[PDB]
């Protein structure tokens, strides 16, 4: 294929133009102060949406340059969103004024290479800071005022993360789902979440949540890697008969199996979902069993003399719901002999007594405290059906942002966070002239959030930014009410993780783009 | 700059001097807040005259560089002839500073500037020699 | 007229556009390795030229923007030339360094009023550290070193400059004239030399001077101001009969009567000069009076009954040549007589006596010290005519450079001096950022001269500068000889006077372009 | 007037381009196998000649940057037409060879200033080289072998000359006029001939010669600077009555007074001719008096009271029959007394015995040489009128080419002088690497004008090239007859002073070229 060939100054402007389309399209919807963007759709009605990460997944520019500029930044956004779930307009807006800015210093003649080092010591240093000025929440109480904004002022749900929180732990695995009636249930059942995602991006049937759902699904277990379909097959062929969905989880899927079970779900053939085998080496072995006993299915290694093709439904592993992340999966409520549950933990158990070493002690008690810990289960109660949606829509969010408030914490909202910590870095230096702007723009980008907010409240940015300035800690400007005052008290707040995720991000992807001096596409 | 000098002491003799740095017509802006007019059309026109004072001192602040926003909203909390010297990019009494305008000269610069909009705001046929 | 105005980014690249094809044609004419410009003319063969001010003079460019920033700093070029006659190239190549890398600055977003406050700083410092470096020329053996290396290594040339120095003295009025035979003769003659030049460039019949000059010519001197020709035509009437040039000393000359004799003087008819009187308002009638028996006319201002009509050659001044540069006018060799010359010289060293203020003391010095001291004039002795051509060409020179050379002193030349000031001026900062930049701006633009000559030699400018500025003191780069080494010891000199100019004025121009935001010129 | 800028390798394409035009249109009239170049006129039948000079006259360029290539390379076959009048095409010729080999050199990167000066060092070198192949012509017995073999074979001619230059010297006066009948005749009379040339090029009325010619003309003589036309117009006014043409000898002829005898003259309202004075400053005044009573006139300096408005055909010189050269005035014939003219003589002759200084000696003895020495002159007798026009066209040529013949004596033609003293430099070196390309240059340009004499024959120029290079001395190519041989055996010879002439001047022109880095020209 013929190639396109840009560099240096030509090849920077497309990026800065690409890039300015995104964070443009996606800035707008900033704060609650924020706009409408439509996007369009070939079959009926447009989609009217503020959700910043619906806005970028859309941008896909015509110049193949710009293009590229544009879905850099779209690749921070996702991560973002990938790290905390929040703060994905929050990472854009400021990609964009590290770009916009750090460019400007390029052009004006000053060395990339010495600007991203000015960036990311800003950047760690930012960080450290905002550690400093982040307000723990330890007790179930103010674990519960968290819960309770995020779901717009609604103290039943603040409640529920609450009790939750306090039957499995801060560590313990919480799960959402449909309701049977009237009033909100909460039972502890035996469970485990483990850290993997889906093999292939083609089974999210969720779209809205960018995850994969299986409703009472099969489970295979096999240690080693799944290529030809051959051995699949006669699996298969029993799961359509007494039709129910089925989870793969083996060393991996590769090639030939995997691409046709895409093709096959989509069409609607059976339901299936692929990953990866737990953990790696010889945890492997062992997580997959216990996966198994917390299941109720069968490890079927290729060792002792058994194969994939003889494998009935008998020696498969039955749970009653499965949900799948990008890098996320958790078998809620499996089978299996209670007895044999704890028989299993207690085989775990005793192997910490023999751990010669402090490193298996390390790895035996992470199995155990998530298999016999177990998973939460909140079943959500209304009485209309049009309610029972929404207040599981405003549940599954509001646990995201109770789970960040409780690793690293709260900070002031408003963009106020970012805004205070660039007044307490003013001092901050560099080993050259060059490095020295590198911090000031990075500097000068953390105040975009707050200005961004006030340009969609129809005020002067400038104007508001400038008093949040003078003023000192946790001061800042209302938004929603058109009132400053302290933002913490009027129960405006951001979740540490996502602050530090949105700045994080948006920093690592200006530094590679400001040092690019290449581009290569194709030819239009 | 002694023609010059004349000039500015006859208007400071005729009518006298406000205070400079365009603080002068921003400062009568916040003391008619309050003016309305006939009907609401009328209301707006005023509006429109209290916003366009706030241009000479917001016009001097652009070229000194700094946020004319920023400076023009503090110079408005603070009370009488408190103003923002260009020059020395110091906030201050205007009049301590130096800095000041013969009134003859903001009562003309204002009056006409109107005198001319008014006249254009009301034009609705336009008869010129052809390209 | 209707007119076309552009503003800001889109002004301001127009200009550099400009600047950059007259610098451009310039700065390839630096130093002794410099190269050959032709200039095209209608009139037969092209003009090769290395004479930056000849260079300069012939650009002007279609695009009228591109041409206002090339027409600008040729401004400075000619000014240069006026204050020194020297360092027109090296003002240019300055000139162009501080407007590109200022420009730069601008165009990084940065104040353009800080940006020009902090090059007149780093100029007034320079200015400042140039006078430390100066190596004065005080004894008449020093001196005889300077005219002899600007001569070519002509040891007659610098002999006959310390001759002459040695007889009017160091303020002294000196003259160069065609010579009479085989021997360079010098002779003191009863002269006058005054502050005021040219009051048309019409009148240059000289253009390689760029002066006016007239052999035996008959002048006039009236306080009043000449707008009417009426009166002027009884007199010019009577120079053409007996056909003698003719100097116009009054008041001033307007309108009418200036604007005829330009048509008049290029036609063919009757050779003119005007010029303004000597000094303003009380001295203005005294001086009058000064060149009046310094010439052995009379002064016919309009008091008690004399008018120019009936103003003959009797009531006329005769000298034996002048010259009229654009700010300098000299009267060589009057008539008058010597006791009334005298007695005119004590009836103001009579004045000084009376003198009750130390004011009148020093104007009445002034008089008298030009007056009785005189002019001296350099007769130049060659055998062919070709050699006497050469021989005056190579003195009027010889005698600019000593000039400035006794006035401000001399530098190390090889754009050394200034490149010595840049590493001793990398401590000087303004008062904010902004400022700071504006001095580098200016330090970095004082490499400049050096880079070019080492640029035009072959020989790469980046090893060179390097080279010259870890080593300290009056040691540089000699080009013609590809040595290194101390350059006062070398003979390559530049006088202080030169490189002062050069610098300020480049310094000026860029300062008002850098300022710039709105240009308005005529519509293509 | 808007100008166009053309940088660097760009700007020097055209050159290339421009000279191309030039050269191969006269270097295809070399040698004795020449070809014919038309030339159009818009009167009439179009001119078929083989004159090299004829043919560069006529070109100019349509881009206006080829033209100034073109046109630089055309002053310099002028110039060597203005030192010799032979070897114009040699010139260009050479020229061509050194710029074309010359540019290629800095288009693959070398240093134009070293390639220039390791040129003009082969060239001083390649001069030196030349006077010692010379063989020089002392006896007017030799000296009657070049004036044949120049008027092609013509035996007559020779006697002539051997006879005129036995009469006047070696540094004698020789000039050439129409015959009265049958037989040539030989007298010497009273004239003299100086070193200056026409005022105005306007004058030529003979274009083929490129000179002015007048019968019977009376001249004019005055010390001083004629501007006004006034002291003209009387003496102007009485020439046309009894019309007879008019010499100007004065210091000089300035603007209105000189303009006006040009438009004066080419109308048809009287003959004039124009021509500063013999001489500079001293001498200046007595050699106008030394022509003075060579012609009979007066000298009309504005000393006693001489004016030249009071100046009658009683108070002006005459003489039989002027001729003005570019850079050469000759008086054929004047009055005066001879008792008086020796009475001139002599009252110098007793100068040098007076003579206290040796340079005196010097410059009063080349006065009588040409004064009381005279002027020769030969009248041309034929049978019919068309065989009296080439017989005198015969003469004049043979003329210039046996005063090279004398001055510098005669080498080898055929262009092997050239290609000999090429074999013997070939061990010269320069400094660095780039001067020693420039000479290589050089050397290989010497090959050129053979190379090209051949390429007219038709023979391959590289296989005779080669012949003539492998054997040693006067051995080279004859065109005419496709013969090898010795060439002063076969009468092929050019005097040294015209191959000295074309290889320095093609030389300087091209050493001028390679230095180009900037051309300015007026816009299309
Ligand atoms: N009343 C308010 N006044 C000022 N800022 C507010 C107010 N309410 C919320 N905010 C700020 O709104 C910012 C979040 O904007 P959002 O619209 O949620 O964009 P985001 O979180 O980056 O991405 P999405 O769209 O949620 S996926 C938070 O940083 C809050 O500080
Ligand atoms: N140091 C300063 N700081 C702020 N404003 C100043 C300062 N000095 C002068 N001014 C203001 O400058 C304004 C005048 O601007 P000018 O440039 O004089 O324009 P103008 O008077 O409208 O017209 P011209 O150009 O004089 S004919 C006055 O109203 C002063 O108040
Ligand atoms: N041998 C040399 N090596 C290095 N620099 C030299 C040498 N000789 C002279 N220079 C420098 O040449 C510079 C002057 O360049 P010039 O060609 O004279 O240009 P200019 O003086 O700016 O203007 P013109 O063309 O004279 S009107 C002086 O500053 C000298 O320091
Ligand atoms: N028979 C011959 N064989 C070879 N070369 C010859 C012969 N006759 C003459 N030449 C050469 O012809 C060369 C001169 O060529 P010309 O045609 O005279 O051009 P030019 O002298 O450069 O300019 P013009 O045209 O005379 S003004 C001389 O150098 C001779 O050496
Ligand atoms: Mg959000
Ligand atoms: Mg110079
Ligand atoms: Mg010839
Ligand atoms: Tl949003
Ligand atoms: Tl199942
Ligand atoms: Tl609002
Ligand atoms: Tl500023
Ligand atoms: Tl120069
Ligand atoms: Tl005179
Ligand atoms: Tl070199
Ligand atoms: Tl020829
Ligand atoms: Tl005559
Ligand atoms: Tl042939």
């Amino acid at each position: 294929a013929a190639k396109d060939v840009k560099f240096g100054n030509d090849a920077r402007v497309k990026m800065l133009r690409g890039v300015n389309v995104l964070a443009d399209a996606v800035k707008v919807t900033l704060g609650p102060k924020g706009r409408n963007v439509v996007l369009d759709k070939s079959f009926g009605a447009p989609t009217i949406t503020k959700d910043g990460v619906s806005v970028a997944r859309e941008i896909e520019l015509e110049d193949k340059f710009e293009n590229m500029g544009a879905q850099m930044v779209k690749e921070v956004a996702s991560k973002a969103n990938d790290a905390a779930g929040d703060g994905t307009t929050t990472a854009t807006v400021l990609a964009q004024a590290i770009i916009t800015e750090g460019l400007k210093a390029v052009a004006a003649g000053m060395n990339p290479m010495d600007l991203k080092r000015g960036i990311d010591k800003a950047v760690t240093a930012a960080v450290e800071e905002l550690k400093a000025l982040s307000v723990p929440c330890s007790d179930s109480k103010a674990i519960a005022q968290v819960g309770t904004i995020s779901a717009n002022s609604d103290e039943t749900v603040g409640k529920l993360i609450a009790e939750a929180m306090d039957k499995v732990g801060k560590e313990g695995v919480i799960t959402v789902e449909d309701g049977t009636g009237l009033q909100d249930e909460l039972d502890v059942v035996e469970g485990m979440q483990f850290d993997r995602g889906y093999l292939s991006p083609y089974f999210i049937n969720k779209p809205e949540t960018g995850a994969v759902e299986l409703e009472s699904p099969f489970i295979l277990l096999a240690d080693k890697k799944i290529s030809n379909i051959r051995e699949m097959l006669p699996v298969l062929e029993a799961v359509a008969k007494a039709g129910k969905p089925l989870l793969i989880i083996a060393e991996d899927v590769e090639g030939e199996a995997l691409a046709t079970l895409v093709v096959n779900t989509m069409r609607g053939i059976v339901k299936v979902a692929a990953v990866k085998a737990p953990g790696f080496g010889d945890r492997r072995k062992a997580m997959l069993q216990d996966i198994a006993t917390l299941t109720g299915g069968t490890v079927i290694s290729e060792e002792i003399g058994m194969e994939l093709e003889k494998a009935t439904l008998e020696d498969l592993g039955q749970a009653k719901r499965v949900v799948i992340n990008k890098d996320t999966t958790t078998i809620i409520d499996g089978v299996g002999e209670e007895a044999a549950i704890q028989g299993r933990v207690a085989q775990i158990r005793q192997q910490i007594e023999e751990a010669t070493s402090d490193y298996d002690r390390e790895k035996l008690q992470e199995r155990v405290a998530k298999l016999a810990g177990g998973v939460a289960v909140i079943k959500v109660g209304a009485a209309t059906e049009v309610e029972m949606k929404e207040k599981k829509a405003r549940v599954e969010d509001a646990l995201h942002a109770t789970r960040a408030a409780v690793e690293e914490g709260v900070v002031a909202g408003g963009g106020v966070a970012l805004i205070r910590v660039a007044s307490k870095l003013a001092d901050l230096r560099g080993q050259n002239e060059d490095q020295n702007v590198g911090i000031k723009v990075a500097l000068r980008a953390m105040e975009a959030p707050l200005r961004q907010i006030v340009l969609n409240c129809g005020e002067e940015p400038s104007v508001v930014a400038n008093t949040v300035k003078g003023g000192d800690g946790n001061y800042g400007y209302n938004a929603a009410t058109e009132e400053y005052g302290n933002m913490i008290d009027m129960g405006i707040l951001d979740p540490t993780k996502v602050t530090r995720s949105a700045l994080q991000y948006a920093a690592s992807v200006a530094g590679l783009m400001i040092t690019t001096e290449c581009m290569v596409t194709d030819l239009p």
